[PDB]
């Protein structure tokens, strides 16, 4: 481990990298333009045991047509990009 004390600002530059991970993610899978919105709450908690919860919702147009997983791609790749993330400090 070689970061610092993880209050709000440690644990929103997290949130915020987390949050970035799924809306890249999301738009290297279908388009910003064919998107209606996004909504992505990140959260993170500390209770003797370190909590990480990531909630997004993808909100296509009334006529655009993508993937039966294309926002669970997008959790999972910020999850597994987390876990590999912190290879980079507990291995």
């Amino acid at each position: 481990m070689s970061l610092r004390k993880l209050t709000e600002g440690d644990l929103d530059e997290i949130s915020s990298f987390l949050h970035n991970t799924i809306s890249d993610f999301i738009l290297k899978r279908v388009s910003a333009k064919e998107i209606v919105d996004i909504d992505i709450t990140v959260l993170v908690e500390y209770t003797d045991e370190l909590k990480v919860d990531i909630s997004a919702e993808l909100y296509l147009d009334e006529l655009s047509d993508a993937d039966p997983g294309i926002v669970d791609e997008a959790v999972d790749a910020a999850y597994r990009s987390l876990e590999s993330f912190l290879d980079g400090f507990r291995e």
